[PDB]
């Protein structure tokens, strides 16, 4: 136990020194403009330099609705669905995050404490506001019109700007990293009336005649350069750099009215946050199809069994607003769910109404060691 | 000497408790009723671990049975769904005893923004007021029924990380008492021209408004699995021997252009002060006040400010203004504390004073159990 | 050789004394002066603050009534609007040393940057309880119609100390001999109103009725924030000597010579530790939302850019700092945790590579920095 306490102390000190001595850099890695009808999957090759903290991905797109008369309107996720999936592999080909664009975006929001890169509305007479359209998409695209969209995603390796847990040391000249981006295409972006809008950007009677004109992306890599050297070479937080900080998502089915649907935290990961999306057969409701949600331990005791509005209240304290309809969030950052500290734990949803093809899309944020 | 070590130990124990125990939020009671029959309830919380506070959810349906006239929300609106709250701990010592609106304003001051609100942004992703956590229709038309939702946090512990004021109830045995007095058909509706201070809706149809029903659910927040050491449970004795209370009072006797001073009592460490200028039923946006201040006898004013400048300081604390006639003062970093009664006072020099004018004061403070 | 231990010890002593001062003294905010005037008669004032204890800064309240006397045309707020009620502010301490010397718009943008949101603004929420813009702390009508009179209110915080907890830059004002001086150069009928097609940079309103707009009056009230009842010890008053011997200043400048697709570089001077940088691209009177820029960057002598970004990505970083965008053509850069200091690395420069350059284009730079009094 002394070897550990000292190991953690050494790690923190090394982290603190790296942060004080190195200088942060953010620089463009690659940009590409394309038509997803031609290609929608791209493998970006990050530069191998210093300690890598994450990637900021700018995505723009132009969409045209050529329907003769009908419009389409943004889905609840909208531009967050411009990227369908993101997967990162480090120089040792160890996979870190692999999740959907919508889940990654919701975590970006949770970590910011407000809708990611949004512009807050105030009474200021000075002309602050949505000036630069950092994340933007027209509410509707009428028949015959073309809309322009902009979206940003932060793909994290390091947990934060000050906590390097999960960061990647990329100083091995011949071992490349891989950032795979799978973009939306005409098939995923447009949903007909009555179809499931989960993965779509726009939905409406004009959907069949909507097409992307183009999508463009620019990946910026954030890293620390001029790493401090000491009496043993680079001073590095060994625990930070051998821990993976990942996001992943999965789908669970088998819900029945008034019965507890339990999703066990199946791995021995340290779960920092959990997102549960109740895709009630293509319908996304504002809590009205749920009796309660909870986190429960094998001891059968609930640590937070709450009605939907009260559950939402806790989230409002975290992001200053509510996540979209049917999206529920749970913060476990200070005391991560770890099944080896207490019995197995489960995330619980007791549904009031269950439509055909109902399912819970689970999104997790967690730490785990490489070994 | 000493103390340095007493506080050092208290803080160490607090840290161990926060690190080792596990937080739980649990429903302890729910009830639906008709205020025509009853509006005062005494909730019995569970005696388990260290209790931090209670989240009280209140929902109500209001029917405007008037034939042709509507009513509209007052400035406090749903914050008046609970008229008063009183908490007694296992040792029969009272902590908070205040109005629902004062409790709500403190919840907002502590959050740094309107309590449990949804902030509006340009995000195209559909975040927003999706769940209507705190909600009430702006107006209820003649013949219509409106649905309202309100939440209040009754604190024992000062915060999630500062357990000062928390209550140990894992042992006490004796019961705790959380008393709640709800709005009723006599307090919720104000006629045009009547004082709207304690009401939820005001308007020409008020006389014919009534509650269809009210429901409440109390959730208790506490720490379980308390850490044990040599001498036994590791506990922050100072935290648990200190009361963190909210209290209200009313003062009258205001006259144009004369300093109206409300004295702070001794012994209490006042963290915040709220003063509501109920100018005879009229609530104005500072236009009826010359200035407000906090003053020490023989040391003058530490912050004598015009109303807008006073409001500017508040905008730095809650990112907006409190409702008309509601003034806030933050003294958290250096609490008002006098060894002599009234060695410090809160001042309001009114420009205009209507009949039946008064200041409704609200205080947040720390004080020793002994 | 070494002996640098002195610095280490000096820093510790400075921090200890700062803490003692913060713990023992009591904060006071007090009105020092209020005046109502007609800008046609005068617009420059020199305020003499009180010499009491350690001065942290000044909160300046400014109100105005503007009438648009045009027979038919209206005027509308410029992007800066009421932030241009004060054109320039300059502070001198008792030793007659200059601290902040900048434009009202720059001071206001820094007030916003340090708050983490539009300065003293009222956010909008779904709360049914009537919070909101109740007190109109900073306010100005979006337009003033022909024949109408509009009322404005704006506030500026002129900092001496860096913050309420970091007294770096604060001023000890106890010498009865020499007075401090806070100079305010206000807007007047020649700066506040821009005709259609004229440069709106320094104006409050712009539009077809501008030539007939006039101030009815402007009023200001200066409140001084300071620490009184300073703690004493064996060696007398306990005081953070480094904090009180360091200047925390805001200054602005102007540079021209931009050409399409060529890097325009503005060098940071040596000795100053730059906490933030603001660059306003006054493209010949046109202020655009990034569309006239290829990219912006901060660069060191080594061709090494630490953040060469396209305008929207640059704007994204700013949204993380103030929760919204600064007005069109206004770009912000936060270097608070690692201040730009040309001694730490080679010379450093702020870069703008413009896509389009109109005649009379220029970059207006605003800086926040720390520097030794000596
Ligand atoms: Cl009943
Ligand atoms: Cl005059
Ligand atoms: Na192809
Ligand atoms: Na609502
Ligand atoms: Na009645
Ligand atoms: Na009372
Ligand atoms: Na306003
Ligand atoms: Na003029
Ligand atoms: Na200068």
């Amino acid at each position: 136990a002394l070897r550990n306490q000292q190991a953690m102390a050494a790690n923190l000190q090394a982290r603190q020194i790296v942060l004080q001595q190195s200088y942060p850099v953010i620089q463009q890695v690659e940009t590409q403009t394309f038509d997803p009808a031609n290609r929608s999957v791209f493998d970006v090759t990050p530069a191998n330099v210093g300690i890598v903290k994450g990637f900021l991905v700018k995505v723009t797109a132009a969409i045209t609705n050529n329907h003769a008369t009908e419009a389409v309107a943004l889905t609840d996720f909208g531009p967050a669905n411009l990227v369908q999936r993101v997967i990162y592999y480090d120089p040792d080909n160890q996979r870190h995050t692999e999740t959907s664009g919508w889940h990654l975006h919701f975590v970006n929001t949770a970590k910011q404490g407000a809708p990611f890169l949004s512009s807050m509305v105030t009474d200021s007479p000075i002309k602050y506001g949505d000036v630069m359209n950092v994340i933007d998409a027209p509410a509707t695209i009428a028949a015959g019109a073309t809309g322009e969209l902009t979206m940003y995603y932060w793909v994290p390796l390091a947990y934060s700007e000050t906590d390097l847990t999960g960061a990647v040391l990329a100083n091995v000249p011949q071992s490349k990293q891989r950032l795979k981006l799978e973009f939306a295409n005409n098939n995923t972006a447009f949903a007909a009336v009555g179809a499931n809008p989960l993965e779509a950007i726009y939905q409406g009677a004009g959907a069949a005649d909507c097409e992307f004109e183009e999508i463009s992306y620019t990946v910026y890599q954030s890293y620390l350069d001029q790493l401090p050297v000491g009496q043993n070479g680079y001073i590095l937080p060994l625990i930070d750099l051998s821990t993976l900080y990942n996001l992943e998502n999965s789908a669970q089915a088998g819900l029945t009215p008034n019965v507890d649907f339990v999703v066990q935290y199946a791995n021995l990961y340290r779960y920092l946050s959990t997102i549960a999306v109740f895709d009630n057969g293509g319908s996304f409701n504002a809590g009205t199809d749920i009796n309660y949600l909870s986190q429960r331990t094998a001891n059968f005791s609930d640590t937070r069994k709450l009605d939907p509005k009260t559950w939402a209240a806790q989230t409002r304290r975290r992001i200053a607003t509510d996540f979209p309809k049917g999206v529920y969030y749970c913060d476990n950052r200070d005391k991560p769910i770890y099944t080896l500290q207490y019995g197995n734990v489960g995330f619980v949803v007791n549904p009031k109404t269950v439509n055909q093809n109902a399912r819970l899309l689970m999104g997790y944020e967690y730490f785990t060691s490489r070994t």
